[PDB]
């Protein structure tokens, strides 16, 4: 038939949410829609949002999580929440020795 027409490109986010507005796993999960995995983390043993800032697209695939349309949200948001929360710089500099 003829139905379908998008006269306009897939733009990206210009608005972006609250990274510094979370807490638990529970929460933050259901503040990205993602609120289905709260069970997948649980169980996994992420129980709070400060061990899965160090995570990756991998531990999602470890706890089940296997949906690339999924982790691509995930992922987006994790790498937001270790940049804000969770004050982790850089370890390995500076001289071998020093104080």
């Amino acid at each position: 038939g003829s139905s379908g027409s998008s006269g306009s490109q897939p733009l990206l986010d210009r608005s972006i949410p609250d990274f510094t507005a979370f807490t638990t796993v529970d929460d933050w999960l259901s503040a990205i829609k993602m609120v289905q995995y709260r069970d997948s983390f649980l169980t996994a043993g992420f129980t709070s949002l400060q061990l899965v800032t160090q995570m990756t697209s991998e531990d999602l695939l470890r706890i089940g999580i296997t949906l690339a349309g999924h982790q691509k949200k995930i992922l987006n948001s994790i790498h937001s929440m270790r940049v804000q929360i969770s004050q982790s710089p850089t370890a390995m500099a500076s001289g071998p020795s020093s104080g």
